[PDB]
């Protein structure tokens, strides 16, 4: 209420939701955690029922549908339900209960038509070309409309120890395949869920200004998926082969350069590791 902070985590068993739960555990912060089997964000009656019981003042919205290629076709309906309907439901619930809403969005809200070396800023106009990115942008607009107190954090290429991601896909494939093909003409930056969870909590702990923030891990140089995969699999007996995006017919028309400018997040005081340092820490944390 006005005197008690009450934290609700949605999508709490995802890779980001789990990371955040563990982070708040470390800091001795209490929360209520829900995922599909406790509060299906597409069911507005269930969302209302949970909010009536919990009365959150702060909601970390980590539920999402993030299968980019499936969202173009076989998962098109579920992508829309979770990322549009679900986003609207959570933003409306937060507005009704007066809760601050931290909404995680994506670098894929941009069209990607930006020269290598240039970066997308929070004030740039979204124009997404993937089903996934379209629905996340609609989720941003719902949050903007219904949650008066909000942080929209656009992140990218998310990986961490507590769910499925590009890193574990690559390692699984390397267990039985000697040659892998990874695009070298799609530019962006990985984001470790631990960095993202820490930034999520840095904004709220320090009551930074509401609005939009870009958060990926950082890079001294250009980064493509190939660069990421090459580093992921450097201890493996697999050849990572750079290809361009026309080498194989892809279902999703992914942005060619969705590298996010990080100046605004840096201006908060938050220190952003490079993705190389983050990946090394991810490997160390996974041993726990
Ligand atoms: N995977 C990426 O590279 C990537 C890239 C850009 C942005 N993001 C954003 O990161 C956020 C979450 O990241 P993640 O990597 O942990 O995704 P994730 O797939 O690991 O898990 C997200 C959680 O959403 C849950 N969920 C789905 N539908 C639900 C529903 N109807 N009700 C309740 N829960 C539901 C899922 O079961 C899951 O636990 C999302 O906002 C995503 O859009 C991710
Ligand atoms: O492609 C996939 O299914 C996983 C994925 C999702 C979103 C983004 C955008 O950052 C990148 C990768």
């Amino acid at each position: 209420g006005p005197l008690l902070e009450m934290i609700l985590i949605t999508g709490s068993n995802g890779q980001l939701g789990t990371e955040l739960r563990y982070l708040l555990d470390e800091r001795g912060v209490d929360y209520v955690a829900v995922d599909v089997a406790e509060m299906d964000i597409t069911n507005e009656d269930k969302v209302e029922a949970v909010f009536a019981q919990v009365k959150p003042t702060l909601v970390y919205h980590c539920a999402a549908y993030t299968a980019v290629d499936a969202a173009e076709d076989e998962g098109k309906a579920l992508n829309e339900a979770i990322n549009v309907t679900g986003s609207e439901n959570i933003a409306k619930a937060c507005g009704k209960y007066g809760a601050t809403l931290v909404y995680i969005s994506t670098d894929y809200v941009f069209d990607g038509n930006k020269p290598v070396g240039q970066e997308w800023v929070e004030t740039d106009h979204p124009d997404p070309k993937t089903e996934y990115g379209r629905t996340k942008r609609l989720g941003e607009l719902a949050v903007e409309r219904y949650a008066e107190h909000f942080y929209i954090i656009r992140t990218a290429w998310v990986f961490g120890n507590y769910g499925k991601n590009f890193v574990f896909t690559m390692e699984q494939l390397a267990e039985n395949h000697s040659r892998l093909t990874v695009v070298n003409d799609q530019h962006g930056r990985p984001t470790w869920t631990r960095t993202l969870a820490e930034f999520m909590c840095y904004l709220t702990e320090n009551q930074k200004a509401f609005g939009y923030y870009h958060l990926s891990n950082d890079a001294k140089e250009d980064t493509t998926w190939y660069d990421f995969a090459k580093e992921i699999l450097k201890d493996k007996a697999v050849e990572v082969v750079p290809v361009d995006s026309s080498a194989f017919p892809a279902k999703a028309k992914r942005p060619l350069n969705s590298t996010m400018n990080l100046d605004k997040a840096k201006a908060t005081g938050f220190v952003i590791p490079t993705w190389q340092e983050a990946l090394k820490a991810f490997y160390q944390q996974g041993l726990k």
